């Protein structure tokens, strides 16, 4: 019950182009970063509990805790999705997030020339509804440890630092309420073609494999 968690690399060094020197300057952020859907203001469903500078890139762990979100997604995706499966609300939310918001996008501000990066650079993390462009791959799960576990390449140092900062975030236990109607406008994109979804799901599958993240419950 309650919160679910989300993790991923915001960017990969050497492979939006954030260098090491930029990331060092931007962390830790000025204020905790909200999580919204597709950069929609007034559409916060969560918060980033921590961000660390792993050797491969900045890596984040987030909480999502919006009680209306699961029913708006379920309604969007429609009555036949889960078949005969017996599932809790939390589980249903996890399947829906993993198949309809399978990627994210770090919002960083465009800097004027000669303006050095500082800890206000990163504003928030959008979870991206599946569509004509997919962002960076994320993993969802029921606990922080489970959300980060599929990322085997994350250094031991960054993993413990991440889980320990997160365990102390003031945002850990928040709840984000949102209107049925606001969420519905934000999530309307989940109602575009089979063309667009089958093609995007293949892209997402390939990108997850490239990122080393595999599973049988929520991932494939």
């Amino acid at each position: 019950m309650g919160p679910v968690y989300v993790s991923g690399y915001l960017a990969l060094y050497d492979r939006l182009a954030l260098t090491r020197e930029i990331v060092a300057a931007a962390l830790p952020p000025a204020g905790p970063l909200p999580i919204n859907i597709d950069h929609r203001p007034r559409c916060d469903i969560g918060a980033v509990l921590a961000v660390v500078d792993d050797d491969r890139g900045p890596f984040f762990l987030g909480v999502v805790n919006c009680p209306q979100l699961g029913a708006v997604l379920a309604r969007a995706v429609g009555p036949d999705f889960f078949g005969d499966m017996r599932l809790s609300d939390e589980e249903r939310l996890l399947y829906l997030l993993s198949n309809y918001l399978p990627s994210a996008s770090l919002s960083s501000r465009r800097l004027a020339p000669g303006e050095a990066p500082d800890e206000t650079l990163f504003a928030h993390v959008a979870l991206c509804v599946i569509g004509r462009r997919v962002g960076t791959i994320v993993v969802y799960d029921a606990s922080p440890e489970a959300a980060v576990a599929p990322f085997r390449q994350l250094s031991a140092r960054a993993r413990s630092e991440l889980l320990a900062r997160a365990a102390e975030s003031p945002d850990r236990e928040r709840v984000w309420h949102m209107s049925e109607e606001a969420l519905t406008r934000a999530l309307l994109s989940t109602a575009v073609n089979n063309m667009l979804l089958r093609d995007r799901w293949e892209l997402v599958a390939a990108r997850r494999r490239e990122a080393g993240v595999r599973g049988h419950t929520y991932l494939q």
